[PDB]
């Protein structure tokens, strides 16, 4: 089997991407944030505290003839940005782009933190990291990809995120018309539950490439590119007027600037992030200070290849017995 679904930016900055997902019988379609940095499929629901729902589409398990309460199971998750959610668990039929899993754990939110409430465009998350990170207790549950893997033509999914435009998540096949050149594959460590890999270095603009190992995670659920402070300082030093602002919470730059590109290494191959992809716009409405798309990871504990980096590439998440990642230009 295979599946193919279009993923669409939620706003004009590409802050996140939503992909329609069918849950239950008859289908209830919710727009979920596919997140290769987490491993829970959770939804706004008829159980979510009413004051914490503000425009999202909800899953109502009582209207699904295939929903079953997973007795005793609860979940609770906290994300790198400080947001959180928690609730109970149903199993139900879940389809993505024509690919159907029966018995998928659908984690129904009883509580969500303010940032989820305030984002009316995201109806929940669909985790695509390794199932060892799934938070369901007392019986940990499998991701959608883990459940589908054996049925797929090939045990892979691909992320093809657009810049200010729709893109595609495919399951079970690699669309050879979706990228240019060849795909370079690189080793993955699953020890932390992430799609964790080691970039071979970087370049700023037309500068020379610096060979240096940068361990980090391929995370579709993080907006920006978070890298060591040395690397980030070298990038922003090429932008007149750029500075790190403690009050804003990162590097800012004059909105009048033209940003240089940023290149990262994948083995001997190179992925070029155009400068425009690094512009996240005014820090507040009407400001001439703009927020940068490359930021320091020094306070995180891990480097994160988020959407800024991933949307410059066609990315293969290879879930074979020894997982690997593949990157191609496009």
């Amino acid at each position: 089997s295979t599946g193919s679904a279009t993923t669409t930016p939620i706003d004009s900055l590409d802050d996140a991407y939503i992909t329609p997902v069918q849950i239950g019988t008859p289908a209830q379609t919710l727009n979920l944030d596919f997140d290769t940095g987490s491993s829970d499929l959770w939804v706004f629901s008829s159980e979510t505290t009413a004051s914490e729902v503000d425009g999202q589409t909800i899953y109502t398990p009582s209207k699904s003839t295939t929903a079953k309460l997973l007795s005793g199971a609860t979940w609770s998750i906290s994300y790198g940005d400080g947001s959180s959610s928690s609730g109970d668990v149903y199993t139900d039929t879940v389809s993505v782009g024509g690919l159907t899993v029966t018995g998928q754990a659908v984690e129904s939110a009883k509580k969500v933190s303010s940032s989820f409430t305030e984002d009316s465009t995201i109806d929940g998350l669909l985790g695509l990291a390794f199932s060892t990170l799934n938070t369901v207790s007392p019986t940990q549950q499998k991701t959608f990809f883990d459940n589908a893997k054996a049925s797929l033509d090939s045990p892979v999914f691909t992320a093809d995120l657009g810049y200010h435009a729709p893109g595609t998540y495919n399951f079970g096949f690699i669309d050879t018309t979706a990228y240019t050149g060849s795909i370079t594959y690189t080793a993955v460590s699953t020890k932390q539950g992430f799609w964790e890999w080691t970039s071979t270095g970087y370049a700023v603009g037309s500068g020379t490439f610096k060979s240096t190992s940068i361990d980090g995670i391929a995370d579709t659920g993080t907006t920006l590119l978070y890298l060591p402070a040395t690397v980030v300082s070298a990038y922003w030093a090429q932008v007149s007027g750029a500075k790190s602002s403690s009050s804003v919470g990162g590097y800012v730059f004059p909105c009048s600037a033209t940003l240089p590109s940023f290149t990262f290494g994948v083995g001997s191959a190179r992925i070029v992030i155009p400068g425009d992809y690094i512009d996240f716009g005014p820090i507040s409405t009407g400001s001439s200070s703009c927020f940068g798309g490359i930021q320091s990871s020094a306070g995180i504990g891990i480097n994160i290849f988020g959407d800024v980096a991933l949307k410059a590439a066609f990315v293969v998440f290879n879930g074979a017995t020894t997982p690997t990642l593949g990157f191609a230009s496009k």
